């Protein structure tokens, strides 16, 4: 009598991961037996490659979640909105499927198995191929990851809904940016470290009254009366040298407002200041989905 968590939010240190972000092209109802496909296959993919350390999460947007429960629970779930009046780009899609893993090759199988339960009902906008680079580092090269909650205990009480009946689900909120590290090369190392609030090669933080309040940290660290706005990070690298190329940004919550006050932060919606990081990189697209509990995917139908 209690809730199971999707396999895919919890998993810390997957070297790879695979994002696909889609529209429902048809009657909602097809996405309740492939999402039943779907968390099958990814059971029957943790049989035959238990070394993957394999993971997975199926979330939907507010007008297919909606109609999909009823009405019921989710209750901060919204289209995500622009932010910064334009800064933060808004590209709601209807479902959002992200696979994790330390193999890309099973990542991939695990991709093919999504669109084959799906098919023809979704329209794929994004698909994204996720790599942790060397030393965790974001490709701007300061480490991404210190502060993310640390350990199952922590990552649950974080990211996992508690009680009642979306007990065991999560908030997703996704943003792809982009870099443009000729404009980030320009900038000299302490400059670029009073952008972050870090120091780049040692990665150790920079006190909260010696950097700016633009610091990417000084935005992102938030608190309420000393209690901090947590969320559970699952981001990585992804690109080409010589194309796009900068950091695909996930991340879980159990309320949603934790993200949302970041971003109202980050985009100059709460005291007209905006990140540092806008120096040399962009979001091009921006999206909130609820990746309900295991047992109330098995409920659709
Ligand atoms: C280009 C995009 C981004 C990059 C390169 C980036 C990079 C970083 C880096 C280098 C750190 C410091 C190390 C750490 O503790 O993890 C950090 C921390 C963090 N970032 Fe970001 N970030 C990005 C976007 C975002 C967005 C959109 C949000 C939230 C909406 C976010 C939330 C956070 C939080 C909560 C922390 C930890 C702060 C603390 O408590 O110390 N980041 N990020
Ligand atoms: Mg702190």
């Amino acid at each position: 009598g209690m809730s199971q968590v999707q396999s895919g939010i919890l998993p810390e240190h997957c070297r790879a991961a695979i994002w696909i972000e889609a529209n429902l092209k048809g009657d909602v109802n097809a996405l309740r037996e492939a999402s039943k496909i779907f968390v099958d296959n990814v059971a029957t993919f943790q049989a035959k490659f238990p070394d993957a350390k394999l993971g997975a999460v199926v979330a939907f947007g507010n007008n297919v979640w909606r109609q999909l429960s009823g009405g019921e629970g989710a209750d901060e779930l919204k289209d995500f909105p622009v932010y910064g009046k334009g800064l933060a780009p808004s590209t709601q899609y209807d479902l959002l499927i992200h696979i994790l893993s330390a193999r890309h090759e099973v990542n991939f199988s695990v991709a093919q198995a999504a669109l084959a339960a799906f098919g023809d009902a979704i329209d794929v906008k994004e698909e994204i191929h996720g790599f942790r680079w060397v030393e965790e580092r974001d490709l701007s090269g300061f480490v991404d990851g210190t502060e993310n909650p640390a350990g199952e205990e922590t990552r649950r009480e974080v990211a996992v809904i508690k009680d009642g009946v979306d007990a065991g689900g999560s908030y997703v909120f996704v943003q792809r940016w982009e870099h443009n590290l000729k404009q980030l090369n320009r900038m000299s190392v302490p400059d670029q470290e009073m952008m972050i609030g870090r120091t780049k090669d040692a990665n150790e933080e920079i006190d909260g009254d010696e950097r700016p309040v633009t610091s990417h940290l000084s935005r992102v660290d938030l608190k309420e009366d000393g209690k901090g706005l947590k969320i559970v990070r699952q981001s990585l690298p992804y690109g080409t040298a010589s194309g796009t190329h900068g950091l695909y940004f996930c991340a879980y919550c159990a309320r949603l407002y934790n993200i949302e006050q970041q971003l109202l932060s980050m985009f100059g919606d709460t005291d007209g200041k905006r990140d540092a990081m806008l120096r040399f990189t962009k979001p091009v697209t921006g999206g909130y989905y609820f990746a309900p509990s295991l047992e109330r995917i098995q409920a659709l139908g």
